């Protein structure tokens, strides 16, 4: 996966 983060359930999760 390309480097990038998204707001997830348990805070910001990152690739």
């Amino acid at each position: 996966n390309l480097p990038r983060c998204t707001e997830g359930p348990w805070g910001w999760v990152c690739m």
